[PDB]
């Protein structure tokens, strides 16, 4: 099937805890996949604008790592449910990506979930002014801006709004689409 194609692109790519115990700043992000119309769709929010990191841009549901946390997929799932109402029983974590490293003294751990069909967003607006889906093959044909930095623009067709995408979200969001999309029969 199409849910089961995908979990088993991925385990191919997860690197587990290799470098979970190194001693950074440690942030988790979660990348939520959501089936809509017979298709995959990634998960974005926009910031608020009263945060210390990224005020107001487009990011992965996401945050910095606490006492409380067994484990770096632990800071993903916490975050994800404070920002939009995402409850663990809602989501199957099914892999680590490669971890983003920034800063000189910062580690950023990715992990792609798969989400329940019942799940429906709660934006919390102390933290998240907004959040949207994007169709995952959208990232295979980008509409490109240059500001050189790549800027990707999506327009929702159901109201039209525009949404700027970039940085390592954007990088990101190519990944996912790679290793799901690449060289499938039609
Ligand atoms: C927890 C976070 C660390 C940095 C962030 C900014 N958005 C980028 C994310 C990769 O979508 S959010």
């Amino acid at each position: 099937s199409m849910l089961d194609d995908a979990k088993a692109r991925l385990r191919k790519y997860d690197i587990g805890g290799k470098y979970s115990h190194l001693p950074y700043n440690k942030y988790s992000v979660l990348l939520p996949l959501v089936a809509k119309e017979g298709k995959l769709h990634l998960l974005f929010t926009v910031r608020s604008e009263k945060l210390r990191r990224a005020p107001g841009e487009v990011c992965f549901p996401g945050g910095k790592r606490d006492p409380t946390d067994m484990d770096d997929a632990a800071t993903a799932l916490r975050e994800a449910q404070e920002e939009v109402g995402l409850r663990p029983h809602q989501v199957e974590v099914v892999c680590c990506l490669v971890p983003c490293l920034i800063d000189t003294d910062t580690l950023i751990t990715p992990f792609v979930g798969l989400i329940d069909h019942n799940f429906q967003a709660q934006p919390n607006p102390a933290e998240v002014k907004d959040v949207f889906l994007v169709p995952l093959a959208y990232f295979l044909h980008p509409q490109v801006h240059d500001q050189i930095n790549h800027i990707f623009e999506y327009t929702n067709p159901e109201d039209g709004v525009t949404y700027q995408i970039k940085g390592m979200t954007a990088n990101l969001a190519v990944l996912v689409a790679f290793i799901i999309l690449e060289k499938k029969p039609t």
